[PDB]
């Protein structure tokens, strides 16, 4: 059963809808951004067309084997006819190739669909500026006040700071960074240009990043572990056992770890400054867990929807709990009466 807030009304269209089958009358099937609770369903047997971002499109046939016939990427900001309907792809300021779709029904309604999205006052000289959005299904992922965090730029500074102080101070420090998806490449792109290195990596993990397109990427990244002072792990491995177990394998080259746990949100934030975040330790491992997120905090999702003005919203994220939808209802009347509406 493929939920109503995954479908969008007078098309033929769903959204990130690939783990229902067959799904009765959908003849175009979008995917916002390639992360798995999105892409759940996809592989080289699906035959229906898929309509993505370019980076999305290059993800789908080289990590997936989706058949290049099926795949059908857009240009971003342009506007496109899908079986006869006109939409445009916007950046949706996530992971690479993230994007939100905008869609133009043919009895003049306009709807956005953020997909998964950090909103941005960058976002407010878009296409979107140009006409006036009737329903919104919005990324409420952290749709509640407690929820701030920091400018990923502030968190960039931070690590930065840190890794160039720890290897300067002992040259035989290794750096590790965590990952289990795309997105937050910018964590260890900046560590590894602060000390001078290449960040390396798994086979699996460099074929992933080479889809994307990143300028000057080959001059970053590299599988030749030796030459690197910068490593990236599984997500899983970010523990003081899997830390202990890596150093053990790089044979005398390190005597000291410091790594990076890329979090979306911790409640350090609500009692503390990104300044004042220290880490865990035991022996020569340390472990910083720090708050760089690719959604948007309650603040900038509210700013987001007041400049918007919608008529109708539908959340797509924490739908499965009464108290939850309460909640974000709640929230949405407030912002509404705020603005005199
Ligand atoms: C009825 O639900 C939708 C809604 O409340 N929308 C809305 C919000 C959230 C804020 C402003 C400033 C204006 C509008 C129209
Ligand atoms: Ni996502």
């Amino acid at each position: 059963t493929c939920p109503f807030y995954k479908k969008i009304p007078g098309t033929g269209f769903t959204v990130d809808a690939f783990q229902y089958g067959v799904v009765e009358g959908c003849t175009a099937y979008f995917l916002t951004h390639f992360h798995s609770d999105h892409y759940a369903g996809l592989s080289k047997h699906f035959t229906f067309p898929v309509y993505c971002s370019e980076i999305t499109g290059n993800l789908l046939k080289n990590k997936l084997h989706v058949q290049e016939q099926y795949i059908h990427p857009l240009p971003l900001d342009t506007e496109c006819i899908v079986n006869g309907v006109k939409v445009v792809l916007l950046d949706a300021n996530h992971c690479p190739g993230a994007v939100m779709i905008l869609f133009y029904l043919p009895n003049g309604t306009v709807i956005l669909h953020t997909g998964d999205f950090r909103a941005d006052p960058s976002m407010e000289r878009s296409l979107l500026a140009d006409q006036k959005v009737h329903m919104l299904y919005l990324d409420t992922t952290y749709c509640s006040p407690e929820y701030t965090f920091p400018s990923q730029q502030e968190v960039i500074r931070f690590a930065i700071n840190t890794a160039f102080e720890a290897v300067t101070l002992n040259p035989h420090a290794l750096v590790v960074c965590g990952t289990y998806s795309i997105g937050k490449e910018k964590v260890f792109l900046a560590i590894a240009d602060v000390l001078g290195s290449k960040v390396g990596m798994s086979q699996e993990k460099y074929k992933t990043l080479q889809c994307l397109n990143i300028p000057e990427i080959n001059s970053l990244i590299t599988t030749d572990m030796c030459s690197s002072l910068v490593h990236l792990l599984p997500m899983m491995q970010i523990n003081f056992k899997g830390l202990q177990s890596h150093l053990k394998k790089c044979g005398g080259k390190y005597n000291q770890i410091l790594a990076f746990r890329p979090t979306g949100w911790t409640h350090s934030n609500k009692f503390t400054r990104i300044a004042d975040v220290i880490p865990q330790t035991k022996g020569n491992i340390s472990i910083y867990g720090i708050p760089y997120s690719e959604h948007s905090s309650y603040l900038e999702m509210k700013r987001f929807v007041q400049w918007l003005k919608p008529q109708k919203i539908i959340p797509t994220v924490n739908v499965g709990t009464w108290k939850s939808r309460s909640t974000m209802e709640k929230y949405f009347r407030e912002w509404k009466l705020e603005a005199g509406y």
